[PDB]
């Protein structure tokens, strides 16, 4: 019913929008019941929150018909109503806007940084009444489309740049969100035509075209690799599934050392695996001590079960991990390199790190424990570890997502046999607070 209508005002939407929202994990909710006592609005904080509408006005969230939550599980509720009515169609529309320019990659990442936003704002920003000397300033697209903090911000004819946007980011997603809204709500469109037409032209390209662009790209890399980015829905339901019938397949031991080795066993592993570089030196002459005997004999067993486990899983498909690091990834004597100080990374380190590291091969004796989405958990973040390493998995190796084993499932573990050989590809910083140094590698079978 009411439901159906709501259903039909989101299918009028082009597909490619909806296209890119669902990419990411983006889902459509339709309720009949309050916002806040929907699922995905249980956290306690959306209890006494608040939420402006096209026009500015502060409802809270509780009394509202629409909202789109943010974040790496990004959601568009929607109270199911008759939609009929255009000032109730045009909220839905500006919280779907919001959810494209905020919420979805790769518009929240590039989009209003791109000649082609700040060009149309400038221009919206500079109309004039009169077409001579002296012309009266014409203040109708600010009117029309600039939030009151943003008109307090920034002065008509006052140039937007980059910084700009950078400092007031909300407010020019709203400039994006609501030249959606009115651009797509058929009794709006012609006075975001009149009053503002910087912007109007400048969603007519995205409607007419570049929307599609977008999107298209975004189907080709998805057949080249699968990349979950920062964003955990697609992510946990990949991996749950991928990985069910292996999980089935474990014994008792080896699940046991699987969940053991994202604990306490993680650190003799990985240091009894790195100890000699891959060198074989055998230990000849005297014996151990029978405590230390004992305990080597425990993480050789424990390394025997965890190589049969991991071998009877392989990654069917090519894959992207995350995995955090410090400088000592380059080895022992880059320790204390300092290669980011006061979240600065030092250019002048990463261009000869890259001259000394670019194209060289390495073995990880090591298992390999990374993540299937980008910075997921407290433990290894931008704010502890100033390297991301960016991993691409071919497909064939032996890996296998753990975090529903693990005793840090937030961590969204994807847990990579030891052993392989790893190639350095690309250095890249990445600027926010803190820069990080992205390092590209790949796994070479
Ligand atoms: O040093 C540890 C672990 C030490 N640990 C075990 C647990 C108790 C003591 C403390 N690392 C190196 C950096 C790193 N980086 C990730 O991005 C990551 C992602 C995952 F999904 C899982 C593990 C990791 C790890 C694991
Ligand atoms: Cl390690
Ligand atoms: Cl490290
Ligand atoms: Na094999």
């Amino acid at each position: 019913e009411n439901s159906k209508k709501t259903q039909e005002l989101v299918e009028k939407l082009p597909h490619e929008v909806l296209e890119l929202y669902k990419n990411v994990g983006g889902e459509i909710y339709i309720t009949d019941k309050r916002l806040t006592q929907h699922e995905e609005l249980s956290d306690s904080s959306h209890k006494d929150m608040f939420i402006v509408s096209s026009e500015g006005k502060s409802f809270p969230l509780r009394e509202h018909f629409v909202f789109a939550k943010g974040g790496k599980e990004p959601s568009l509720i929607i109270h199911a109503e008759d939609y009929a009515s255009h000032l109730s169609s045009v909220e839905v529309y500006y919280e779907l806007g919001k959810a494209i320019i905020r919420d979805t990659f790769p518009l929240n990442q590039k989009e209003l940084g791109n000649p082609k936003f700040i060009n149309a704002i400038n221009e919206v920003n500079q109309q004039k009444e009169g077409k001579g000397v002296n012309a009266k300033a014409d203040e109708d697209g600010r009117d029309l489309l600039f939030g009151k903090e943003l008109k307090k911000n920034l002065e008509h004819g006052q140039l937007v740049d980059l910084d700009l946007i950078s400092g007031n980011l909300s407010e020019f997603q709203h400039v994006f969100a609501k030249s959606f809204a009115l651009y797509y709500e058929p009794h709006y469109k012609e006075a975001l035509k009149s009053y503002a037409p910087a912007l109007f032209n400048y969603m007519l390209e995205l409607d007419q075209m570049r929307f599609k662009e977008i999107s298209d790209d975004v189907k080709e890399k998805n057949k080249n690799v699968l990349d979950f980015k920062w964003y955990t829905r697609k992510a946990e339901s990949w991996g749950v599934q991928t990985f069910k019938n292996w999980k089935e397949n474990l014994t008792i031991s080896e699940k046991d050392i699987i969940t053991g080795y994202t604990g306490s066993k993680y650190d003799p592993i990985n240091e009894y695996l790195r100890k000699y570089d891959g060198e074989i030196i055998p230990n000849i002459g005297g014996d151990l001590d029978k405590k230390s005997k004992k305990a080597l004999e425990k993480i050789e067993n424990q390394i025997k079960n965890l190589d049969a486990a991991l071998q009877k899983s392989k990654i069917t498909e090519n894959l992207i991990v995350y995995r955090r690091v410090s400088e000592l990834q380059f080895g022992k004597k880059y320790e204390d390199y300092n290669l980011r100080q006061n979240g600065i990374i030092n250019e002048e380190k990463v261009m000869e790190l890259e001259s000394n590291f670019k194209g060289q091969t390495f073995i990880q004796h090591n298992y390999m424990s990374t993540s299937l989405v980008q910075d997921p958990h407290q433990s290894y973040s931008n704010d502890r570890y100033p390297i991301l390493l960016e991993i691409t998995i071919p497909e064939g190796v032996h890996g296998a997502y753990i975090a529903d084993m693990s005793e840090y499932p937030g961590q969204y573990e994807m847990l990579i046999n030891r052993g392989y050989t790893f190639k350095y590809d690309k250095f890249s910083i990445v600027k926010p607070g803190k820069e990080y140094l992205k390092v590209n590698l790949s796994i070479y079978l």
